[PDB]
């Protein structure tokens, strides 16, 4: 029906297949620390999973009037991100022990970065989609920022390593979303939907299954 | 109006007197892990009040077309169940001094649970509902499986005791609910609404109401 | 084109100014509890900016029909109140290192009392949003009773002093918002929308920022 089903579909599969890969490779883990990671780690492309077959199923899509045209905005992804951008900060910020503030910082500015991308993506005047672009990305910035200037001294090798090993995944592939969304079918509609549909699927399983895959083989995870 | 409105009504006044009695009971209680309990326990049967009431006045019910036909969906069911589920999972976790990870994975899958049987029960393909409705019950499985196999040796003999109860009645209480949405009318349609409202208000009651008093009449949510 | 468009502009403009100068004055702290502090106070109007916002260009904005009128209801209140408000209550309970209990207990009555509140607001049954607006208005008396009666042998002066006074700040200000919503455009409809919005603004930015200049100028929220 819809060309973009294919990537839905992949999306799909490796998502369920990340989430079986990780929900196996935690099997018999007791180290209390480790289990948070496991927990928070699996339950990303768990949730990545139901709304990509909520996409493929076609639940996930909404029509949204604006530019003259009934534009099709998989709002699904926001029900995404909601939920699993704030756990995937919450595994970097374990990982170096942030105290309490400085999580509820990224994830309440996470929540913002979230929230005014549903905003945008589902506005019917264009040109204040892109105001709720600009704000969002102001969130991104900062998330950004706090991951690199928001702990030295007294951190374990493996997890510094691991760290900002984890943190220059994040800021690459996190980066390239709000392009991807000002330049695809929700923003300047430049890139077809098929496309962009393809970039969102390469970016999530990267972001997520990659991203999974080396922090769950760290020993960093190990108290 | 609608035939089930009896059991709608009932079921908003069995809610609303368990809360009271809640609060009541709970009034003087100084000891921090038993305020704990008692915030949980009674916040439950609360927020169920609200959503049996929604469902009585008619704002929790919409109509969704599948099957040739306009089905009447009470959606304030998932809006109660995707707060007072965790939640009742928390008392039990709570109970066994759980580690957070295990914690994360609970209320993670419940979310899940509770999120995918929405979907599945708002969702337009016949066929698609049941699809919905399988991977929200290996989440149930999931979390089922980790009450019984996920703390034994250094454990309270009334703690033990309390939890083995609770986790058997939840087990059984629960695992009903699919059946009841299966054979109801979100799912096969062999059972009326009427019938389906009657089925879900007695475990509701016993899974909030009966759950709570077995478990705030236990000295074990005393430290 | 609405009239109540300049205090909506006027409130996203304060709000938008104090996220500026709290996100400012935070620079540089170290402190773990003063950076709890700043991050949840820095929230809550960058929270609040985004949903006035969203009210300005008319999105947060929608028509629910009653009384044989189409009644214009701003929902986005509710978005920004579900957040914010049991945000700033965390910030009372922190100060008073309330236990784990009490913050439960206020986070969810909280919940309750905007959910309660929201249902009351897209209520289509003239009668039935009072008796969501009695419910709502039931919790908001629970919190502020919490407050009061729910910590002061061991408590530092300082916490006492300005715990005393976000709390005097809390009950004056809290207390009058379910009085203009029941006389206001989604009750008995007896003040106008614009001034009723005009009420929130000078509601929202004094128990946001207002509240928000008195605790992050108090030694308080230092260890
Ligand atoms: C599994 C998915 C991940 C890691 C998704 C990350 C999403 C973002 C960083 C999205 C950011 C956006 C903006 C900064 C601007 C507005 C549009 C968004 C929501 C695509
Ligand atoms: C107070 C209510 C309780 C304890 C409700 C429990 C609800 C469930 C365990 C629901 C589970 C479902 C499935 C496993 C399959 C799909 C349909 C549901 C949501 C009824
Ligand atoms: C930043 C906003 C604040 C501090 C808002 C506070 C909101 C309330 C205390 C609202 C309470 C209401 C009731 C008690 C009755 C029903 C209507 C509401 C939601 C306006």
């Amino acid at each position: 029906g819809r060309p973009e089903w294919i990537w839905l579909a992949l999306g799909t599969a490796l998502m369920g297949l990340g989430t079986l890969y990780f929900l196996v490779k935690g099997m018999g883990v007791s180290d209390p620390d480790a289990k948070k990671f496991y927990a928070i780690t699996t339950l990303v492309p768990a949730i990545a999973f139901t709304m990509y077959l909520s996409m493929l199923l076609g639940y996930g899509l909404t029509m949204v009037p604006f530019g003259g045209e009934q534009n099709p905005i998989y709002w699904a992804r926001y029900a995404d991100w909601l939920f699993t951008t704030p756990l995937l900060l919450l595994d970097l910020a374990l990982l170096v022990d942030a105290d309490q503030g400085t999580i509820l910082a990224l994830v309440g500015a996470d929540g913002i970065m979230i929230g005014t991308g549903l905003v945008g993506a589902l506005t019917k005047v264009y040109s204040y989609r892109f105001v709720w672009w600009a704000i969002s990305t102001a969130a991104m910035l900062y998330i950004l920022y706090v991951l690199f200037f928001g702990k030295a001294e007294s951190m374990r090798p493996e997890v510094a390593s691991t760290f900002k090993v984890l943190r220059n995944v994040t800021v690459v592939l996190w980066s390239a979303y709000p392009v991807v969304w000002l330049i695809g079918s929700e923003g300047a509609g430049i890139v077809p939907l098929n496309i962009e549909t393809l970039l969102f699927m390469v970016l999530d399983v990267s972001a997520k299954v990659g991203f999974g895959l080396i922090l769950l083989r760290s020993r960093a995870i190990f108290g």
